[PDB]
């Protein structure tokens, strides 16, 4: 078949994610280059012309020629064959994303959240389109989008480029929002982001040549920058198109499993981690109960398991991320009910076999 556009993610009727198995599985575990270096660009935010122009100046390059098959939705899109560009004696696939989501839509927030989420996870590079100055909700994407980098090996950057395209002079801009960050003392990654020149802010004028010329030297100038801006993962291997399969496949499931409430994508993101620490809490009380020995007296086994249970709640408020409280106080209910079900089992086989 000709390559075509193929949305790997979209949202069912009951705000699950759902994933194009077998269509993800052709794109990523092509035997071609699936140990290639992968690159996932991704674009997010609201282009057509910006989508051809960087297709075209990657066929380019992957031809080995110079910079200067179309792309026509809520999901996550992707060009589903990767463009093969040549670095050390090797190659290099990239593959073309695109977020098509709300923004500022209150209908559909969580999964619009949980979609977005998604893309930046895999992302190696984010071009995120703004119209004019930074909103919150664009903010806290990006915030996320930086925290993402902080688990994805050691001295691993999150690359971000912000296209603003209706601002009214880049340099005005960049200060005006480093500005508004230091007064509002949120989105530390951001701003330091910011200052540190990892996220660049590109202003586009609305004409059509100036438009066109400009768009066309800010694609030349990230296609260039490619090959230098290799993902690697935990173990230290480089990325490749076998394991952006498996991390898709993992934190779809991890994204349908996070079910408390939130309404932000940094609250997402604390509520990923506050169920792992869940999870850390209940095996840690299992594992108590497993070292303890069958000839303890049943009073002392009775108040080292109540102890025991308390220092554990105690441990989940200590180490618990974020600020939502209501969140915060439905988790510990949950771990409270579990834990009881735990020291329940335990307790009851104890005293009738001994």
């Amino acid at each position: 078949e000709p390559d075509h556009p193929i949305q790997l993610v979209w949202t069912d009727v009951n705000g699950r994610l759902s994933l194009d198995l077998s269509g993800a599985h052709d794109c990523f575990l092509n035997t071609r280059y699936s140990n290639y270096p992968v690159f996932i660009l991704c674009i997010i935010g609201e282009k057509s012309f910006l989508m051809n122009y960087i297709m075209r100046a990657l066929r380019s390059m992957e031809m080995d020629e110079e910079i200067s098959f179309k792309w026509s939705t809520k999901g996550i899109w992707m060009w589903n064959r990767p463009f093969l560009l040549n670095h050390k004696g090797g190659k290099i696939a990239v593959f073309l994303l695109d977020t098509e989501g709300s923004l500022d839509i209150e209908s559909d927030r969580e999964t619009c959240i949980k979609l977005s989420a998604l893309s930046l996870f895999i992302s190696s590079h984010l071009i995120f389109n703004v119209a004019s100055n930074l909103k919150e909700t664009e903010l806290d994407y990006m915030e996320m989008y930086m925290n993402m980098g902080e688990e994805c090996g050691p001295k691993n950057l999150q690359h971000l480029d912000i296209l603003v395209r209706d601002w009214y002079v880049a340099r005005s801009y960049i200060s005006r929002e480093i500005e508004k960050l230091e007064k509002l003392n949120s989105y530390p990654k951001v701003l330091w982001s910011l200052k540190s020149n990892q996220t660049r802010c590109f202003l586009l004028p609305h004409m059509d040549e100036d438009f066109q010329e400009s768009l066309r030297s800010y694609v030349s100038k990230v296609v260039k920058g490619i090959c230098t801006h290799i993902k690697t993962n935990i173990d230290g291997e480089l990325l490749t198109s076998a394991h952006v399969f498996s991390m898709l496949q993992e934190f779809t499931e991890v994204l349908n499993l996070q079910i408390y409430g939130f309404s932000s994508p940094m609250e997402m993101f604390y509520a990923i981690k506050n169920q792992k620490l869940m999870g850390e809490i209940e095996n840690e009380f299992q594992d108590f109960l497993k070292n303890q020995s069958s000839l303890t007296l049943p009073p002392t086994m009775r108040v080292k398991v109540s102890q025991k249970f308390s220092e554990l709640l105690e441990k989940f408020m200590q180490f618990v991320q974020g600020s939502n409280t209501s969140s915060h106080d439905a988790m510990l209910k949950d771990l409270e009910v579990r834990l009881l079900e735990i020291q329940e089992k335990f307790c009851n086989d104890f005293t009738t076999r001994f």
